[PDB]
């Protein structure tokens, strides 16, 4: 069995790519691979490498987001448990500026999501827990939250359908509501 | 909080790195990283980069190893549940050939292991289940199972102390303990 990625652009959000790898499963559980270079390096301009991995551990109930960044292309995953991971296009020149798509991720839809920069990325734990994984490409030094722009999960002009309205926030994510 | 790693090289097999990354902790649970190009392609030679991200999730009892080839440079860890990392030197020409030390790695202790190409690379689930999460730095084209070598992971050469006598195995990994 060979490596292999399934690749579409998002039907909603132009410039959002929904990869899929293949899996070889037996008796042991599964083996598969998030990432090449040789097959994904295409999704981001000459020059900007992905260099740069992160876990987040989270609890049921818990929403991170909306967050985005000016230089940061993501590679979002679950790889554990389930999430419903949300992106928004906030590129405020786009044509569907604060339009959204789902997607659910888990043992049985093992998607890698590929955002842009100027787009709002967010996770809900529908699982006991989840362990999100994400690839960032970018130039210079890492966007942390002082250099990161924030939307409120349920910003009223974004309507994305949480399945709760009483999510497990941090400060951040509280103050965006206000 | 500024992401940062500790570095150190094993006491026990030479060109071996344990990386330990700090953790932001809140209310929802707790972000690291894992892995940036900026803090650890020094621990690979020039040219060589980390350009390949795999997830092997094993139900408990599972083993899988020993493996290894003559160009790969793997960065090993644990994202979910609890393994038995097993490293063994592989090189014929080290004074540690078939020496080996394990790592028990989980949220409770991510280290990640660097292992430099012709050293064995193996794992034991000892939780329910646990997804085994690698980084590979290689020249080329991928080193798939012809392209490998393969230790019986109870080889007496090597005499590694395992928490189960009949672990789940691949054909491969069977075929190793009678070949
Ligand atoms: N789809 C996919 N299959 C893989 C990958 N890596 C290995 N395999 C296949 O899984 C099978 C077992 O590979 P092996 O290297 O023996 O696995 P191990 O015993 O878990 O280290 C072989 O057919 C491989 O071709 C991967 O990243 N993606
Ligand atoms: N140690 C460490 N801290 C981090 C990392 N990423 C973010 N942080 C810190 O965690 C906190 C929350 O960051 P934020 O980007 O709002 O996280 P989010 O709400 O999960 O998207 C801030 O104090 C960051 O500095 C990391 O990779 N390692
Ligand atoms: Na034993």
């Amino acid at each position: 069995m060979a490596i292999e990625f399934d690749i579409q652009e998002s039907k909603i959000l132009k410039g959002v790519y929904i990869i899929t790898p293949n899996k070889f499963r037996d008796l042991r559980g599964e083996i598969w691979t998030a990432f090449t270079d040789e097959y994904l390096s295409k999704l981001v301009p000459d020059g900007i490498k992905f260099k740069h991995d992160k876990f987040i551990n989270s609890h049921f109930n818990v929403l991170r987001g909306i967050h985005g960044d000016v230089k940061t292309y993501k590679l979002v995953t679950c790889v554990y448990g389930e999430v419903h991971q949300v992106v928004v296009d906030c590129r405020k020149d786009s044509p569907t500026y604060l339009k959204w798509e789902k997607f659910i991720i888990s043992y049985k839809n093992q998607q890698l999501i590929l955002l842009p920069p100027n787009m709002g990325n967010s996770h809900y734990v529908s699982s006991a827990a989840a362990v999100y994984y994400y690839k960032l490409a970018y130039e210079g030094e890492y966007m942390d939250a002082p250099d990161q722009f924030t939307y409120a999960w349920n910003d009223e002009r974004i309507g994305i359908d949480w399945p709760t309205n009483t999510p497990i926030l941090s400060d951040r994510d509280i103050l965006a509501t206000k």
